[PDB]
């Protein structure tokens, strides 16, 4: 067997609070774990993610065929240039499982400056009929700050950790430009399970996706609760326990560039599991132009041997990179 990975529950209410002791105290927790494994689960979050999931499954379980071409992404509908990040990614039954939604900024509108320029990596999101969907963009949208809301706690948590202050991360994470998106994302239940559909590792593992690093800052995810991630250690590739209650966190290679690997983007992988289930990643991205000069916390005049890359040059790169090694999801 695999053994269990070590992903500790880090109660990280005190991020959203004055106390500033306490917050040093979940600021370690942080630490511990972005130093061992890589990953841990928030809880005491404040989101309503059962909620979250109800909503995202009426969605995946009402949209039809028909609404999936007329909101296909540019790799599944040529007549949609401008969507290469937002809109729908289709499954392709007997070959390819998964399927998934992804939005964007609810402020990047027509009159966005970045939208009138044409600047890679920003794009308006594309929505259903509001009749077909009742209340669904309006969910999706309130979703977006909420779980914007945490994230901008945690990175404050990850400046605390660095020995920065609270702001070092959250200043360049702003609800007017950044980045950041969010991926509604199912894998289904299938009978019999297309053998193209599942891939399959070096030590003969089944998965559903290859080993890689994230491309964010830091990811924020809540998943269902099926046992399905595994992280590589130096003990080898090891189980992350499912917690539908909580969120899993870890780091993407922007922030392992900027601490000069101290705080490493974990390798992990998605294991194959034959189970109707949900994905919801939130990718924490800053703005265009955010540069954030790279140091090292274990060096004693904090100074680093990497040059400065601004996040639109990190992000339009990474994500083409990321479809090139695992393909288009
Ligand atoms: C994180 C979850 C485990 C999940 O995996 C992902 O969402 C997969 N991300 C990408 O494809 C990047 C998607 C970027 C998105 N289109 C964008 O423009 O910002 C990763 O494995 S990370 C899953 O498969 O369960
Ligand atoms: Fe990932």
């Amino acid at each position: 067997s695999v053994s269990k990975a070590n992903v500790p529950k880090i109660d990280v209410s005190p991020l959203f609070g004055d106390d500033q002791a306490a917050k040093m105290r979940v600021a370690q927790q942080i630490d511990a774990a972005s130093r061992d494994t890589g990953f841990f689960y928030a809880v005491n979050h404040g989101i309503n993610v059962q909620r979250l999931s109800q909503k995202t499954k009426e969605f995946h379980m009402s949209i039809t065929p028909e609404e999936k071409w007329d909101l296909a992404i540019r790799a599944y509908n040529k007549e949609h240039q401008d969507q290469v990040r937002a809109g729908y990614y289709l499954s392709i039954p007997g070959k390819k499982a998964v399927e998934s939604f992804c939005y964007l900024n609810p402020n990047f509108t027509p009159d966005h400056p970045r939208i009138q320029a044409k600047t890679p990596t920003h794009e308006v999101n594309v929505w259903p009929d509001e009749t077909k969907h009742p209340g669904f963009q309006d969910f999706a949208e309130q979703y977006y700050w909420d779980v914007f809301g945490l994230s901008s706690a945690l990175l404050k948590g990850y400046a605390l950790a660095l020995g920065k202050e609270e702001n070092f991360f959250a200043r360049h994470f702003k609800p007017d430009d950044t980045l950041a998106s969010v991926v509604l994302i199912r894998y289904p239940y299938l009978d019999p399970y297309p053998e193209a559909a599942i891939k399959t590792a070096a030590d003969g593992t089944k998965l559903s996706f290859e080993w890689h690093e994230d491309v964010s800052l830091i990811t924020v995810l809540y998943q269902s609760n099926v046992q399905n991630l595994q992280v590589e250690t130096a003990a080898g590739y090891q189980d992350i326990e499912a917690d539908d209650t909580g969120y899993l966190i870890n780091c993407g290679s922007y922030m392992a560039h900027l601490t000069n690997n101290y705080y490493k983007a974990p390798i992990h992988r998605v294991k194959w599991v034959n189970a109707e289930r949900q994905s919801l990643p939130f990718f924490v991205n800053l703005g265009y132009d955010s540069v954030i000069d790279p140091f090292d916390p274990r060096e004693p005049n904090g100074k680093s041997d990497r040059e400065p890359l601004s996040y639109g040059d990190y992000l339009q790169n990474g994500l083409v990179s990321l479809i090139n090694k695992n393909g288009q999801t």
